[PDB]
């Protein structure tokens, strides 16, 4: 996250950290058993952590689970990062609490101009490179279609929408990938690509989310 600020440990208690050895995308619980987070983090073998601040220190509240299986959506394109969406479902399910929550789906798309809580353990860097341990957040709203599309001419779907600031400074970024944007309560993004990181007129670029909850449910309830 370029430009936030520092959480507070388990303050944001749906979000994962996805583990292969090392973090490398985040995601969300959306139920005991259930994650979702960005095809475009598919890998083989990811342990999801849950509870989770300082992600090198164990703190006393984490669960660490296998995934048994991962659904990467039918439509994905890794090209234009269409589609980018996958589910996660855990070997055993988690244990709820006040640190490890669920987030709700959306009931309807937001409009722009909602204000949203973004987070990640991802780069903090617009130039260069600086990992953090705990986890930061940004608060960012949704931008209109047209000045998203003005600033990726022929990229930008309508599974996608723009959040942040176009002067710059604010921004995900790589590490993110994967994790919640919630505004008003509900999922309404997956943190999805961009330009760089936090580089003016090239906002953050997110799946939205209210586009798949059919398929999510659908999913979760056969798998
Ligand atoms: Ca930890």
């Amino acid at each position: 996250i370029v430009g936030g600020y520092t959480c507070g440990a388990n303050t944001v208690p749906y979000q994962v950290s996805l583990n292969s050895g090392y973090h490398f995308c985040g995601g969300s619980l959306i139920n005991s058993q259930w994650v979702v987070s960005a095809a475009h983090c598919y890998k083989s073998g990811i342990q999801v952590r849950l509870g989770e601040d300082n992600i090198n220190v164990v703190e006393g509240n984490e669960q660490f689970i296998s995934a048994s299986k991962s659904i990467v959506h039918p439509s994905y394109n890794s090209n234009t990062l269409n589609n980018d969406i996958m589910l996660i479902k855990l070997k055993s399910a988690a244990s709820l609490n006040s640190r490890v929550a669920s987030i709700s789906l959306p009931t309807s798309c937001a409009s722009a101009g909602t204000q949203c809580l973004i987070s990640g353990w991802g780069n903090t860097k617009s130039s260069g490179t600086s990992y953090p341990d705990v986890l930061k957040c940004l608060k960012a709203p949704i931008l209109s279609d047209s000045s998203c599309k003005s600033a990726y001419p022929g990229q930008i779907t309508s599974n996608m929408f723009c959040a942040g600031y176009l002067e710059g400074g604010k921004d995900s970024c790589q590490g993110d990938s994967g994790g919640p944007v919630v505004c008003s309560g509900k999922l309404q993004g997956i943190v999805s690509w961009g330009s760089g990181c936090a580089q003016k007129n090239k906002p953050g670029v997110y799946t939205k989310v209210c586009n798949y909850v059919s398929w999510i449910k659908q999913t979760i309830a056969s798998n």
